[PDB]
């Protein structure tokens, strides 16, 4: 990356504002911009790149060879009971939540088991998070 | 990377900014904005790149072979009884939250076993986190 | 990483900024910028480059071979009992949290058995937190 920018409300690359109930009187405003942006990124010069992979059995006996990768979720439980017993009661629940693996960004990049693998990897990620908002 | 800006509320090169109420007379504004910007980033000059994996097995006796990758979760349990029981009360539950593996950001790169890389990785991330907002 | 800015609230490079209630005349402004940016930033010269995996096996006997990878959970157990009982009560819970393993941010990268690589690898994070906020 080059120019990663978060603003929060207000963005400008000259900004003449003005607010509520003001008075904007005998202005005379000049302005000159001259901007000039070059951009030389991501300039590749190989003569030769080789990738070789190369495997070879012989007369090998080859027996409960297991291979597993990564990301490997086994016997997994999840238990909530929600048990709730009312007797003249006066229940009021306004903004109650029960969330159980709840995911909001999931990138997965090169997530092998054998990987060859040559240049640019580049991963972003810009959010304005806001989970409950209860009044 | 090269220009990473976090900016909570406002962000100008020139700001010429006036608020609210204000008696702004009698201005006389010159500006002059010569910009000029050069990059030349991630340049590569490789004569040759070799990449070389070779596996080579002969007369061999393999048994109870286990290869296991990352991230490997294995018997997890998760137990969250709510139990509630009333009696002539009044239940005043506003904003109440129970959150079980609750996941905003995941980003994953290159989670492998057996790698062979060359060159760049870049992961970036800009947020403004708020979780629980009860007014 | 060149540039890396975290502002809370106001980023600029010429701010002429006035407030609320501000009597501003007979002003005169005059502003001259020749900013210049020369960037020469990742600048590879590499004539030869080699990366060289060569695995042999001979008449070799192997048994009881176990190989495991970063990240490994196992047999993990979570018990929140949560019991209320009520008896002519006023129960008055506004904001009540019960967080049971909350990420936010995860980033991985490279997270492997066997790596073998190149180069430049960047991470960045930014962020502004706030959990929990009860008016
Ligand atoms: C604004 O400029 C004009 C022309 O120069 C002038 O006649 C006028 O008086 C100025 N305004 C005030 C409030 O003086
Ligand atoms: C920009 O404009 C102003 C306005 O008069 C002038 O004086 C200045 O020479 C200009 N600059 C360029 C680089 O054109
Ligand atoms: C790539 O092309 C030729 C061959 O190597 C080289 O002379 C040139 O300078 C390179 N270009 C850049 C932008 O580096
Ligand atoms: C390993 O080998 C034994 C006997 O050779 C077999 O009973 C067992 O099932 C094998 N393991 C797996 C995971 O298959
Ligand atoms: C603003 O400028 C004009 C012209 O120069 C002038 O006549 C006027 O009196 C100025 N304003 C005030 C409030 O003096
Ligand atoms: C920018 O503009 C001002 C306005 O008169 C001028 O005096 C100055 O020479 C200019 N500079 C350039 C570099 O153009
Ligand atoms: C890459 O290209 C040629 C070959 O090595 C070299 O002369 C040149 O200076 C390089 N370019 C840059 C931008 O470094
Ligand atoms: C290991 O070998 C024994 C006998 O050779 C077999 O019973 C067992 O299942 C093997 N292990 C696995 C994980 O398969
Ligand atoms: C502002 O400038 C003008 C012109 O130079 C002048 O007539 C005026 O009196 C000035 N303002 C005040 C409040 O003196
Ligand atoms: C910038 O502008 C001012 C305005 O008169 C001028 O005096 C100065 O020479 C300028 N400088 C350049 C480098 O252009
Ligand atoms: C890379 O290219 C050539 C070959 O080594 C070298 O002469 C040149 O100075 C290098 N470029 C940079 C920007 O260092
Ligand atoms: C190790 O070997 C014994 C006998 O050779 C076998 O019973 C056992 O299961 C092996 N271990 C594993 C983890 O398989």
């Amino acid at each position: 990356s080059i120019d990663v920018k978060y603003i929060g409300v207000k963005s400008a690359y000259v900004s003449y504002d003005v607010q509520k109930r003001t008075i904007y009187l005998n202005i005379t405003n000049t302005l000159n911009i001259t901007n000039n942006n070059y951009y030389s990124v991501e300039v590749e010069n190989i003569t030769a790149q080789v990738q070789f992979s190369k495997t070879v059995i012989g007369k090998a006996r080859l027996n409960n060879i297991s291979i597993i990768g990564p990301l490997d979720m086994k016997q997994i439980d999840y238990t909530v009971p929600t048990v709730i017993a009312e007797e003249m009661s006066y229940m009021y629940d306004f903004c109650t939540l029960i969330s159980i693996k709840v995911h909001n960004i999931v990138l997965m990049m090169q997530v092998t088991v054998t990987t060859t693998y040559f240049g640019h990897s580049e991963q972003i990620s810009q959010e304005r998070y806001q989970y409950v908002d209860c009044g």
